[PDB]
């Protein structure tokens, strides 16, 4: 996935996740957001052949659990996690 990076936030992610990019809610925003997405990319690339589901999300960050839902199936559907399972 040339498009992505770690350290940004491409269009894609925008339209797809747009609860995070309101530039209303403190508590959500783009910076949040990498931090979730972060953790779930970082501990998929640890362990490829495993499959990283929702619920170790949940139980190893802390974060409201739709919204972790919604981001692990956005990462799921654009292959960012769980290609080579």
């Amino acid at each position: 996935s040339k498009w992505f990076n770690l350290e940004k936030i491409h269009s894609i992610e925008v339209q797809s996740l747009p609860e995070f990019f309101t530039n209303r809610i403190p508590s959500k925003t783009p910076e949040v957001y990498m931090r979730y997405r972060n953790f779930m990319v970082n501990s998929y690339r640890l362990n490829p052949n495993e499959y990283f589901s929702v619920t170790t999300a949940r139980r190893n960050v802390s974060g409201d659990a739709a919204a972790l839902f919604r981001l692990h199936k956005f990462l799921t559907k654009w292959g960012l996690i769980n290609y080579q399972v």
